[PDB]
């Protein structure tokens, strides 16, 4: 295996791993985290 | 045209909206806006 996982690499089931990080996060952290994400997407490209 | 500034200090004001408006999703939806930025900034670029 690749790891500790048993999951394939570069695989789309790296969704499930974000989903379940992200819950742990705090009102305004996921707040903070998202909106670091949103500048990155308009600053691509 | 010069790519410095890459905006001017102008319209910056968006932020603050969009910290307003993530604080109104449910758990599960801010997790699914989280992810669908997740996926265009890692395809993006």
């Amino acid at each position: 295996g690749p790891g500790s996982m048993n999951k394939p690499t570069s695989s789309d089931g790296w969704k499930d791993d974000y989903l379940s990080r992200l819950s742990r996060l705090s009102k305004n952290q996921l707040m903070a985290l998202a909106l670091k994400l949103k500048q990155q997407q308009l600053e691509q490209g």
